[PDB]
């Protein structure tokens, strides 16, 4: 997250860190959202490389023991069957990870609330991106979870020629684009939390940013629109 602020420890308890094994240790690669005690929602592109993954829930500072983390293996990966790693712009950038064990819920570990199927946010709706991704274009990961206020940019604006054009689809949510605040590498897979009827719900899964930089005017961060996939999510959970 570029242009973010450090999140309070208990603010976003559904946020997870998706990590892969690197030598004798682990490296953060993506965010995700805990949606059941044994299921995480992330981006399909986060699992394009065949690596050993783990999920960390209750995480705040990646480099330090917070006394709140639970570490769990990934037992099954279900990518959307229409996902094409060579065509991110086509959409379908969503995957479900079945965890090897059910995590325990507490003030630091809670299920993310998903939107009602079909919900589309009005332009300029209030949302926050969270993650440990880069804090500057070409920079380094955040040590502590960051948040940034990223109001939505509706489809008509986002898919217009001076924004993303045809690359953005109606199955995506755009947010931000103010040139200062944005998602960045390593936020992918994580949530966009949007305030609807007084409750925050996870309306986006971070999918891509501009090749030209993370915080670029009129290149808002682009997210998979969770409300386009409610039936798919429920079908996966019920059949696995
Ligand atoms: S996201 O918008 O943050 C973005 C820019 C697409 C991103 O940085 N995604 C992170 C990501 C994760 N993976 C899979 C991967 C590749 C290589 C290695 Cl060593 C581990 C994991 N690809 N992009
Ligand atoms: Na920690």
């Amino acid at each position: 997250v570029v242009g973010g602020t450090e999140a309070q420890r208990n603010s976003w308890p559904s946020q997870i860190s998706l990590q892969y094994r690197s030598g004798s240790s682990w490296a953060h690669t993506c965010g995700g959202t805990l949606i059941r005690q044994n299921w995480v929602m992330t981006a399909a592109h986060c699992v394009d490389r065949e690596l050993t993954f783990r999920v960390v829930v209750g995480e705040h500072n990646l480099n330090q023991n917070d006394g709140t983390e639970q570490y769990v293996g990934v037992q099954k990966i279900v990518v959307h069957p229409y996902w094409n790693t060579d065509d991110v712009a086509a959409g379908y950038d969503i995957a479900l990870l079945r965890l090897a064990q059910s995590v325990t819920l507490n003030s630091y570990v809670q299920l993310g609330v998903l939107p009602r199927a079909g919900t589309i946010l009005a332009n300029n709706s209030p949302c926050y991106i969270t993650g440990w991704g880069l804090t500057r274009t070409n920079g380094q990961l955040a040590q502590t979870l960051q948040q940034a206020y990223l109001p939505t940019v509706d489809y008509a604006i986002c898919s217009s020629s001076s924004y993303w054009g045809s690359t953005v689809k109606n199955s995506m949510v755009c947010a931000g684009g103010d040139g200062v605040r944005s998602g960045c590498q390593g936020d992918s897979g994580g949530p966009l939390h949007c305030l609807v009827n007084g409750q925050y719900a996870v309306h986006g899964v971070t999918s891509f940013v501009s090749r030209l930089g993370c915080n670029v005017t009129r290149k808002p961060t682009v997210f998979t629109r969770v409300s386009a996939y409610i039936s798919w999510i429920n079908n996966v959970i019920a059949s696995n």
